[PDB]
């Protein structure tokens, strides 16, 4: 749409206000003209045809409860532009300020949100297992940065390489989180996982096994399902990013936390430098070892830390 920016409020799915960018004509659309090439957000309006129409409203004022999942996706989306922008100077997911594109109330009762190659998808929940998606920012930012990881390395969505997938996924929603300094934990989902339950999440970082995800390499899923265990596998990751951030003993093997500035500087390096379409896990300990020697010298704490970690978790 071509109009007049402008700035609205709305209410998000946690009951908190926030301030969205707007675009005026006729109708105030939920479109933000300030991030690369724009950031538009539709309504699926309950059915699976995408994207479904760009978000219009009359008074620029988003607070029915309807409004609540399109203000978040909206808004999470904004943040993540700018932690990638800030942080590791990337415009947008592409690296030339492609246009980020939601759909909001995609189908009944919908539990997940996806990137599907070309935009995001919200579900609105059953109410009961999950609420509406886009109020985690965890989960906007793991699905934008599959964005970024179909443009870079470009990992394959099956076996070690998809939980790979899923992993740099995890790692940096859970960076965009800190970024935003949201409430921020090691846990994936926490905000919008079972509304009735305290306390749990979809998954964890610092403890995988909490929900019976592998926490070491001889802990591996082998099987079929999951596209062999993209979202399962992706524990034992996880678990290395979280000991070289944070620090630790697992297993026998002590680990010196070197900061979550330092694991997004090396990750990033990683994905965006080494990391290819087939990468397994024995690779991926390769190219952050890599990153972190391009980095910090060969002789580095950092690198030193980088080898603990992935040894912690039987990862060669
Ligand atoms: C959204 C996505 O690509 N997924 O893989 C999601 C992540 C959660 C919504 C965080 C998923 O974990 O599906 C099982
Ligand atoms: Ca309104
Ligand atoms: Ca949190
Ligand atoms: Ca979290
Ligand atoms: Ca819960
Ligand atoms: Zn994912």
């Amino acid at each position: 749409i071509t109009g007049t920016s402008t700035v609205g409020v709305g209410r998000g799915v946690l009951g908190d206000q926030k301030n969205i960018n707007t675009t005026y004509s006729t109708y105030y659309y939920l479109q933000d003209n300030t991030r690369g090439d724009g950031i538009f957000t539709y309504d699926a309006k309950y059915r699976t045809t995408l994207p479904g129409s760009l978000w219009a409203d009359a008074d620029n004022q988003f607070f029915a409860s309807y409004d609540a999942p399109a203000v978040d996706a909206h808004y999470y989306a904004g943040v993540t532009y700018d932690y990638y922008k800030n942080v590791h100077n990337r415009l947008s997911y592409d690296g030339n300020n492609a246009a980020i594109r939601s759909s909001v109330h995609y189908s009944q009762g919908y539990n997940n949100a996806f990137w599907n190659g070309s935009e995001m998808v919200y579900g609105d929940g059953d109410g009961q297992t999950f609420i509406p998606l886009s109020g985690g920012i965890d989960v906007v930012a793991h699905e934008l940065t599959h964005a970024v990881t179909d443009y870079t390395a470009g990992l394959i969505y099956q076996n070690e390489s998809g939980a790979i997938n899923e992993a740099i996924s995890d790692i940096f929603g859970t960076l965009v989180e800190f970024y935003a300094n949201k409430n921020p934990d090691w846990e994936i989902g926490e905000d919008v996982y079972t509304p009735g339950i305290s306390g749990d999440s979809l998954r964890s970082m610092s403890d995988p096994a909490k929900y019976g995800d592998p926490d070491h390499y001889s802990k591996r899923y082998t099987g079929t399902q999951d596209n062999g265990g993209v979202h399962i596998n992706s524990g034992i990751i996880n678990k290395a990013a979280y000991l070289i951030s944070q620090g630790g003993t697992h297993y026998g093997v002590s680990v010196v936390g070197i900061g979550r500035d330092k694991l997004g500087k090396i990750f990033y390096r990683a994905l965006t430098q080494y990391l290819t379409p087939t990468s397994n896990f024995s690779q991926l300990r390769a190219a952050a070892v890599q990153s972190a020697t391009d980095l910090y010298g060969s002789t580095s704490q950092e690198v030193a830390s980088v080898k603990q970690a992935f040894d912690a978790v039987g990862v060669k």
